[PDB]
């Protein structure tokens, strides 16, 4: 064996869910009709969900398994341990990853007892919360020229328009132009892009979720590449809040400081596999603090589909002892997602790695000198935004 697989730490977004309550007032608001009434409540994973990450997880403890990392059969608390954000979605989804990795192993996850982890809703926080008057700045900012931001995506409006309006009723959404708007409690958002990447969002589900077309976008939207088009909404939107630096430095340092310390050597709690499943934001605001920018096939920039994640794997060259840090980001496309698609060779996870000068590429994928890789991925961290926290949750 060249390389020796000695540790994992991934963080998981929930899978397909229906739109959350929140979303589906603004959208239905934005569009002047009602949206589909999933059989999952909305905010909750989906039964699809679950079928979707239960068939990543079962590729994922057999990869697993045969890379030596972890044993054969039930794990034990050194095999993984897990934390969820105590989302009902992200719950689920914890147990649907489990449910696969260790087929009926009745593994348990874990997650906090209150409504707030200090790993991911990191805004319930002191140490972790925006300012008001520095992320109004820092938004407006990044975002410059709006009505230029808007022009520039016309054709990307365009297409979603003609998704979700009615003919000849109004739509008043397509209508607004953007603005910065901060909410009392200081969340900023840009006006009419914030609601339309939500509807987005909601469209890339239910693509996902194995919707009837007449039932996604009023049988208007029938092959993934229709989705495809919609999603550099959804990535300005990202671009203009969670991917925002200051943004993701305050809210995701905890976060990323918690994963980097648990890919270290010597971490705790001592385990193979340190699993953390919660939202889209959480990964976001992540991988800005890493500087990784990904594409995927069939995706836009920085898309975090349903059920992706986020791994560190630390890998130990058999021969020089040496340490190495590979990073990467995983998903399903599009169709698989909706087709329940086992990932195997002829259709197989998408996924980009992370690299810098001093990676090399391996039979086991792009591996890091891990020292310098650990200094690159924490450069951006906001130290006093990044309390320790105690991985290990109580009971």
């Amino acid at each position: 064996r060249d390389w020796q697989l000695e540790k994992v730490v991934e963080l998981s977004r929930a899978g397909i869910r229906p739109p959350t309550a929140g979303n589906r007032e603004a959208i239905e608001a934005a569009t002047g009709r009602p949206w589909t009434e999933w059989t999952t409540h909305d905010g909750e994973l989906t039964g699809h969900g679950y079928a979707a990450v239960v068939n990543k997880g079962r590729e994922e403890g057999q990869h697993y398994r045969q890379l030596g990392l972890l044993q054969a059969g039930c794990p034990t608390a050194e095999s993984i341990y897990v934390r969820a954000s105590p989302l009902q979605r992200t719950r689920a989804t914890a147990q649907a990853l489990v449910d696969g990795a260790f087929p009926g192993c009745g593994v348990a996850i874990h997650y906090a007892n209150g409504d707030a982890d200090p790993l991911f809703q990191t805004d319930k926080f002191a140490a972790t919360q925006t300012d008001p008057a520095r992320q109004l700045a820092a938004v407006k900012e990044k975002a410059g020229d709006l009505a230029q931001r808007r022009q520039a995506l016309a054709p990307t409006i365009q297409l979603l328009k003609q998704a979700v309006c009615q003919a000849d009723k109004p739509c008043p959404i397509f209508d607004t132009p953007w603005r910065v708007e901060q909410s009392k409690s200081g969340k900023t958002t840009i006006s009419g892009l914030s609601v339309m990447a939500n509807m987005v969002e909601t469209l890339r589900l239910g693509w996902s979720e194995n919707l009837p077309l007449s039932q996604l976008a009023w049988g208007k939207i029938a092959q993934a590449s229709q989705i495809t088009a919609l999603l550099p909404l959804l990535t300005e939107n990202y671009d203009l809040s969670n991917d925002v630096l200051y943004t993701a430095q305050k809210r995701g340092s905890v976060l990323l400081n918690a994963m980097l310390d648990g890919v270290k050597p010597e971490a705790s709690p001592n385990v193979r596999w340190l699993l953390l499943v919660a939202h889209d934001t959480n990964i976001a605001m992540v991988r800005t603090l890493m500087n990784f920018s990904w594409q995927l096939p069939g995706y836009s920039r920085g898309n975090i589909p349903p059920g992706s994640s986020l791994v560190l794997e630390r890998w130990r060259d058999a021969k020089s002892g040496e340490r190495y840090l590979r990073v990467y980001f995983q998903a399903q496309g599009l169709d698989d997602l909706r087709r329940l698609q086992t990932p195997d060779a002829q259709h197989p996870m998408l996924r980009q790695e992370w690299r810098q000068p001093g990676c090399r590429q391996t039979d086991v994928g792009t591996l890091c000198p891990f020292q310098a890789a650990i200094t690159a991925l924490g450069q951006r961290i906001d130290r006093p935004s990044a309390p320790a926290v105690a991985m290990v949750l109580p009971k």
